[PDB]
């Protein structure tokens, strides 16, 4: 983007990672948004765990 921290999203739903590139979310998680260049798949990080999640499963704090 280039990739920055600070930017945040909030998990709307539970989401258990479905491949190595992904990360697991719990409803209500505050995740650092690292890459949102893709509209559908966002690179996020929670408690140092990093991966791609469906962008439609979180809300961006903006």
């Amino acid at each position: 983007m280039d990739e920055t921290g600070k930017e945040l999203v909030l998990a709307l739903y539970d989401y258990q990672e479905k491949s190595p590139r992904e990360v697991t979310m719990k409803k209500g998680d505050i995740l650092t948004l690292l890459n949102s260049t893709n509209k559908d798949w966002w690179k996020v990080e929670v408690n140092d765990r990093q991966g791609f999640v469906p962008a439609g499963y979180v809300k961006k704090l903006d």
